[PDB]
């Protein structure tokens, strides 16, 4: 339970990570 | 007590997955 | 410790909430 | 896990503060 909500906690953290990534893309895309 | 915690964490998800498709606009909105 | 990490979840949830917004307006300010 | 799980909500706080942040300049850019 609490092994497999620590995982999906390492899931959120690396979406979160992609989601920078685009930030930074479109900071390209806007100059 | 617990349950709330996982009926939270798929609803974090869920938001992120919502967020990945406005990435995903956004970035098309500008190319 | 254990409604410690549910009203976090919950402070994350909320800024998943704001993130929403910023970004529709983003999206809108484009289009 | 205890320590584990909350080394990474606190990464994810962390973390959603500078997306937060980033978009604050997406807008002033923006408009």
């Amino acid at each position: 339970r609490m092994k497999q909500i620590e995982d999906k906690l390492e899931e959120i953290l690396s979406k979160l990570y992609h989601i920078e990534n685009e930030l930074a893309r479109i900071k390209k895309l806007l100059g």
